[PDB]
């Protein structure tokens, strides 16, 4: 009885952790959009202070071009990857929410239909059998909602540990390939600057 | 005469390019502060979803720690380096601005004192000599402002090309060392995640 109240405390928590992760992942993606655009303004002012063309304009426009492409693709891979995966995972929660509440009421109706056992503690056989049909009906409805959730709540909580683990794995790996690749483009820009000065 | 008007058009432009570069460099630094804090929130939610301690918490807290240090130091090196250098360079402009205007008026006073040559086209010797003292005085004042600026305006415009060049050199080099170093820390996080899953 109290074992299910423990599954609810675990569900309501797992839901908060997940919506918090979505918030902070939307915060991280917005900031990446912010450094991309801010970095692009900086490269554009360089392109203005370079006319006509001196000591490698073709190796400045190319660097500035594929830098924007790296930022552009990295943001999108996080949007279409780890953010979408987290949205679909959180979409599981509103239906389970409605059913946890439905079961709770179906439990009251079961316990009210059951406590009406005073009827068979006199008896009117036509009213006993009428109450039996309303008790058996209440027991089958409660057990339909309860049987499913008793499985689904500890089964969602189990895939929780490996869910946060897989999200951060794919994020850190997209980061690593973006930072390792942009570091090279940044170095090419430096090497073109040293050619000038 | 018109050669100095060309030095002013070059000064007023060089001032706009510089204030624009400061704007866009303050934009780039603000966004870096934004990705640092957003990345830190993301690592903090990981630290929450990790209790008690499993498959390397000491190699997650360390990664998250020195990631913040890289972001922290990179932002500061741009603040104390290339942004300060650009602020001090732009601080040269308001005084030169005041003197370009001062000279322009001193030129009118010179030309008004000079055009008063009609006095020696009759003559009153006491009024000629009085006008001479006011013409010679106006010529020495104009030439004091003009001689300096005739040097200082093409001398500031010359250090312009190599100024933007040195700013972007130091920026791209701080970027490159930050991105190359964070790419390694990001990879360590991935390697600790794979250990778990
Ligand atoms: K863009
Ligand atoms: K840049
Ligand atoms: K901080
Ligand atoms: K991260």
């Amino acid at each position: 009885d109290e074992q299910f109240e423990e599954y609810v405390q675990n569900f309501k928590r797992q839901e908060a952790e997940g919506t918090r992760l979505q918030r902070e992942l939307r915060g991280y993606l917005a900031a990446i959009k912010g450094m991309q655009e801010a970095s692009m303004k900086l490269t554009e002012s360089l392109h203005e202070v370079y006319e006509p063309d001196w000591y490698g304009r073709e190796d400045v426009k190319m660097v500035g071009e594929k830098c924007d492409v790296l930022w552009e693709d990295f943001h999108q891979k996080l949007v279409d990857g780890s953010l979408l995966t987290l949205d679909t995972y959180l979409g599981q929660f509103p239906d389970i929410k409605n059913r946890i509440a439905k079961r709770s009421r179906k439990l009251v109706d079961y316990d009210s239909a059951r406590h009406h056992l005073e009827a068979l503690q006199s008896k009117d056989e036509s009213r006993i059998s009428k109450a039996e049909e309303e008790f058996q009906k209440a027991q089958k409805v409660f057990e339909e909602f309860n049987v499913d959730l008793q499985e689904e709540l500890p089964s969602l909580w189990s895939r929780r540990v490996g869910f946060y683990v897989n999200t951060f794995k794919n994020v850190s790996s997209l980061e690593a390939k973006f930072h390792k690749e942009i570091a090279v483009l940044c170095h090419k820009l430096y090497e073109v600057m040293t050619k000038l000065g």
